[PDB]
């Protein structure tokens, strides 16, 4: 009975998601740069890179990818439709506003409701003039902390969840404990935390801090496998195995946050700095290592199939 | 000098004629337009832009310099439609409009990547077209000189040094940020005669204004009709006084008019600055200045020769 729009305006139910990567990207670009300086980009090559990435995940049994690209990081339904068509993978899209500091004057001068309404439109009508609806909302906080504008956008994500019941999938930054501001704001807004992911929690191996989040009842995103600059692979794998052994499995989500294009850094820089980052590292290295430490096949399926499904059905 | 105008034709500075040096055709926020097109109507935007430029045209305006750059919604194709419907020359530029931050794309690559982007626009073309940028914009406002704002100002200066296009600025007089533009341009070796210090008309403080003028730059008395920044009568008195005090060759007049501005609902704009248009200088400013002894030829020096000299030096 829950219906999830997917890139192309089809719908699936949560039961047919199957093996899912809950936080990945197809193309991460900056709208104001791309609009004004198209010569710095190449759409054919972006498309090839996203297709190649998704096909690689698909060879390992991925059926569904949740694209966490929203406004501010270059969301494009038409791009995603080409990717979906070429690959046959389900692509789930969302809404929200991605920022660490400021929001546009457009919404600041109109008030929080204007931002909620834009999100609700994407969820109930469709994204960017299409019939693909947003099936989740994103809230973002980072190293600048809880600025007024960031607070507004997090609260607008919350209010949009209260009106539509779509899950809230977040970005946080663990070094300043911003993860906890998400939870506090969500509690104030009456959000059921079981319908939320506190993101980028896998960027720390501090288990007591992770449990402080877990005891509030939310999902956590162990979601940057392959980005050693946030936390090395060995510590991420160790953390995930330990959290399963301690009884936290129903709250764990795994992903790579992989960006087949990311315009924030030259591609040479990304290759030099995180050469292991792909959309398949979980299947190549993480799962084999977890299996060798006693994690079961069914535990892996609970994480990669049942948890993403339950985020969408409750 | 050859000046590209929207459409990729080129004009020489002599053919600019009566020029509005700081206006807009459409001021919108790229990230919002890209993500929520349902909040916009392109036919209506076009119509408002055309109507505004045709009103100006009625008063003899031949050329409008569109100060819309990256950050506030610049679109060559939109402008080409306006140019073609109206017959008015539209001159475009490049730069990055921000009061605080610049994109990660540029911050992680460094200053040269932003310079090169501007230079691309000036020497090859804007947005895949053959309309080249004819000026570069630099911006500072009430947040002051942040690190990113400083970078973008210095990048505009460096692009000016490579290409010799003029620099038309935005500043905020309330914190004296106008003076940071000046200091930075001097450090970069810019001839200030090739620059406009923008939004100076937002104050009637003669001493502050003369501090800028003695540096040799043009000043933008460029928001006629925005009473919320400064009432029309103070703007008019200030312009008359500056002419009388000998500064005519450094004065530029405009309205900063936005036929669309997505920062505010249209009803709030109508309600707050109902006299804001792209023709108020012709309807009210010029008749008041003439009644105070300002001559016809003085008016032409400000509205014809000054914009020309900005492009020729
Ligand atoms: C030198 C920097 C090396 C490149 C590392 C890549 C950094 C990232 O791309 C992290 C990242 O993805 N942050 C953004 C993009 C996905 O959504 C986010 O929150
Ligand atoms: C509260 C309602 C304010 C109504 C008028 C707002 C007018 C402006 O926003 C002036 C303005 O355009 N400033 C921006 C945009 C043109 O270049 C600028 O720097
Ligand atoms: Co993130
Ligand atoms: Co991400
Ligand atoms: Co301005
Ligand atoms: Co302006």
């Amino acid at each position: 009975m829950v219906r999830i729009s997917i890139a192309g305006g089809n719908e699936i139910d949560p039961g047919s998601m199957g093996l899912t990567l809950f936080h990945e990207h197809l193309r991460l670009i900056t709208e104001v740069v791309r609009w004004n300086w198209p010569h710095l980009y190449n759409e054919d090559e972006e498309l090839k890179r996203a297709i190649d990435a998704v096909n690689a995940a698909k060879k390992y049994g991925v059926k569904t990818i949740i694209d966490l690209t929203v406004a501010g990081i270059g969301c494009d339904v038409r791009f995603n439709e080409k990717v979906a068509k070429a690959t046959g993978v389900n692509i789930i899209m969302g809404t929200g506003f991605y920022t660490y500091t400021e929001i546009p004057f457009y919404f600041k001068n109109r008030g929080i409701d204007s931002l909620v309404d834009a999100f609700v439109h994407d969820i109930t009508i469709g994204i960017q003039g299409t019939n693909t609806r947003a099936a989740f909302v994103k809230a973002v906080i980072d190293s600048s902390g809880l600025t007024k504008d960031v607070e507004m956008a997090i609260r607008a994500a919350a209010k949009a969840h209260i009106k539509t019941d779509v899950p809230i999938i977040t970005h946080s930054f663990v070094g300043n404990k911003s993860s906890l501001d998400l939870i506090r704001i969500f509690k104030e807004e009456g959000v059921d935390l079981a319908r939320t992911v506190i993101g980028h929690v896998g960027d720390t191996d501090d288990i007591s801090f992770i449990e402080q989040i877990l005891r509030e009842g939310a999902f956590i995103g162990l979601d940057r496998f392959g980005l050693d600059i946030y936390l090395p692979l060995d510590k991420r794998v160790k953390t995930a195995i330990e959290l399963i052994k301690r009884g936290w499995i129903d709250q764990l989500l795994l992903s790579h946050d992989y960006c087949p294009t990311i315009d924030w850094y030259p591609p040479e820089v990304v290759r030099s700095t995180v050469p292991d980052w792909t959309m398949t590292l979980i299947f190549e290295k993480v799962i084999p290592r977890m299996r060798s430490e006693g994690i079961t096949e069914e535990q892996i399926n609970r994480v990669l199939i049942d948890n993403p499904r339950r985020l969408f059905t409750g």
